[PDB]
This record gives structure tokens, C-alpha cells and sequence, in this order.
RNA sequence: AAAGAGUUUGAUCAUGGCUCAGAUUGAACGCUGGCGGCAGGCCUAACAAUGCAAGUCAGCGGAUAAAGGGAGCUUGCUCCUGGAU
């Protein structure tokens, strides 16, 4: 995936006898604009050594998203933890009218007509799982109900 | 014919409040002074100086007593055929 994109970077800490030892955590999304997306988390003592690990772990664990072509397939809802994410299609002139951590995942999947909205928790590491489960769980023609519709 | 940020922790996730960016207004107020068009203008409390509703002459009575036509004096003058308007 080649349109990588960082979302959030957080300075987290740990106490020992001496005091707070620090480490930076970066959450980063990796896509190709065609329906392939992973997300990755990594930690290091320095910022770019953790972004790299977030790039690394997001190039594995990537997923084929069964889109319709530049939009979502149907209006969908998903949730991981207290984070809850509603996503739908838009028509043709709309862009990414979602926002934040959902704006990155629904940019590097190559969708550009979203109209997504998140409720509950806005913590981006769970909003990213909650967008990731909405996208992993669609199907346009792979209904096993043996019909044409 | 539909976007979120900031802030409780040594760090975390959650619950939850606050704060913010936004659009509006019969606006006030702080800073200046170019214009035009179209609008809008006591949201508050009442007491009021001084200047806007009246037309129809088809109803009498007043006024004019036409200029005119005279008359008397003679163009000063009053009554008149009529007496207007």
C-alpha cells in the first residue's frame, strides 16, 4: 500500500524507580486507493522510529474492501468498544464528509463519497477498528442467496 | 420545476461535564470617515408642548344688490328690466 497516512501520535509514559520513562505511540493507516487498507500501531522512544513501526504493521494485516466504485456499498453501522460508527453512500459530488480518524481510513480505501459519522467514543484507535469492521463486512454480489437480486 | 478539537491521569481506556471553531440578529458598544442601490429602524415605560377625516348648493337664510340694460344727479352717486356670479 502506497498512500500511507498518519492519524495520531501520542506521548505515553511509564513509571520506574527513577521516574517517567517515555515512549511514543503512532496510529497510522495504509492504503492503495482501490479497496485495500490496513491500519497499524507501533511504539518507540522517538517519534519517527514509531511511525515506521506503524507503517510496518499496517502493510501487513490489510483487507480487501468490497466497494461499489468510489462509494460505499450500503449504509452501514459498526462498533468496537464504546466507539460507534455509521457510514453510508453519497451520490457523486460529495467528498469525505466524515472526519478525523474515519477520514483517513475512508480515504486510503479509495472511497470518496462517504458521509460517515461517529458516536460514542471519539478515541481514534477504536474509531479506526470501528471503521475497519464496517469495511471488512460488506458484499455487493457475494450474497449466497442464490438469486440475481 | 450530517466532519470535530481542548481539558480529570505518571500513562490508559471508559463514563461524564465544561470550553471552542460554526451559522444567525430590529442588535449594542469599541475603534474611520468613499459611494450607490434596495431595505430596515423605541425590543425598554410610561406623561405629553405644538402642527392630520369632510365632503355634497341637489334645503333655507344670508352676501352680491353683476360688468350688462337703464333712470336720477352726470360718470362721484343710490334704486333698478333684472339682480348675476
Amino acid at each position: 500500500g502506497y498512500i500511507e497516512k498518519l492519524v495520531q501520535v501520542n506521548r505515553v509514559a511509564k513509571t520506574v524507580k527513577g521516574g517517567r520513562i517515555f515512549a511514543f505511540t503512532a496510529l497510522t493507516v495504509v492504503g492503495d486507493g482501490k479497496g485495500r487498507v490496513g491500519f497499524g500501531r507501533g511504539k518507540a522512544r522517538e517519534v519517527p522510529a514509531a511511525i515506521q513501526k506503524a507503517m510496518e504493521a499496517a502493510r501487513r494485516n490489510m483487507i480487501q474492501v468490497d466497494l461499489n466504485g468510489t462509494t460505499l456499498q450500503y449504509p452501514t453501522k459498526s462498533a468496537h468498544g464504546a466507539s460507534k460508527v455509521y457510514m453510508q453512500p453519497a451520490s457523486e459530488g460529495t467528498g469525505i464528509i466524515a472526519g478525523g480518524a474515519m477520514r483517513a481510513v475512508l480515504e486510503v480505501a479509495g472511497v470518496q463519497n462517504v458521509l460517515a459519522k461517529c458516536y460514542g467514543s471519539t478515541n481514534p484507535v477504536n474509531v479506526v477498528y470501528a471503521t475497519f469492521k464496517g469495511l471488512k463486512n460488506m458484499q455487493p454480489e457475494a450474497v449466497a442467496a442464490k438469486r440475481g437480486k
